[PDB]
């Protein structure tokens, strides 16, 4: 997160690292066994961290599961990042408590103008490498499809949206993605790219969950 805070230990309870023997990812808890990310972050051997602040320490309150099977949407295409969305199984259900908690999916799509919550271990440089120990937060606004579309023209599908700051500065960024954009206590969206980090005129763009909350729901119930 570039331009963001410390979000606090374990104020964002539906935050999980995906891990490989290093940090590549973020994604969200919808419920104890079920976790989504972006489909750009798969990989075998995912280990789900829950209940992490700082990531290269243990300092209570941690969950390592490994992942049973990683669901890559059928129509994700890794050159548009169209459909950029995939759903993790737990091998054991994770405890929840106040630490550690699922986020709710959304009933209806967010407008433009509505404020999120946007949180990772990504970099926090827009020129260089800085990645943080601990989880950082952003506030950021969603923007309106004609800003979105004006920004990255021919690239923005209706399964995309964008959110950030034209003027720059504050952005998500590289090791953020597959992690949450909240808005009113529901999943809108999951972090997928963007042109660099944090520049002018080039804000981040986002999978719009509320178009996948059917897709979930029919492949969790059948797995
Ligand atoms: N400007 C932005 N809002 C933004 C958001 C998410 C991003 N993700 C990335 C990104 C860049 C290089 C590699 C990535 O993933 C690989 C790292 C782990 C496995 C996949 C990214 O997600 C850039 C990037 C930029
Ligand atoms: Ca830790």
């Amino acid at each position: 997160i570039v331009g963001g805070y410390t979000c606090g230990a374990n104020t964002v309870p539906y935050q999980v690292s995906l891990n490989s023997g290093y940090h590549f990812c973020g994604g969200s808890l919808i419920n104890s066994q079920w976790v989504v990310s972006a489909a750009h972050c798969y990989k075998s051997g995912i280990q789900v961290r829950l209940g992490e602040d700082n990531i290269n320490v243990v300092e209570g309150n941690e969950q390592f599961i490994s992942a049973s099977k990683s669901i890559v949407h059928p129509s994700y295409n890794s050159n548009t990042l169209n459909n950029d969305i995939m759903l993790i199984k737990l091998k054991s259900a994770a405890s929840l408590n106040s630490r550690v908690a699922s986020i709710s999916l959304p009933t209806s799509c967010a407008s433009a103008g509505t404020q999120c919550l946007i949180s990772g271990w990504g970099n926090t440089k827009s020129s260089g490498t800085s990645y943080p120990d601990v989880l950082k937060c952003l506030k950021a606004p969603i923007l309106s499809d004609s800003s979105c579309k004006s920004a990255y023209p021919g690239q923005i599908t209706s399964n995309m949206f964008c959110a950030g700051y034209l003027e720059g500065g504050k952005d998500s960024c590289q090791g953020d993605s597959g992690g949450p954009v909240v808005c009113s206590g529901k999943l809108q969206g999951i972090v997928s790219w963007g042109s660099g980090c944090a520049q002018k005129n080039k804000p981040g763009v986002y999978t719009k969950v509320c178009n996948y909350v059917s897709w979930i729901k029919q492949t969790i119930a059948s797995n």
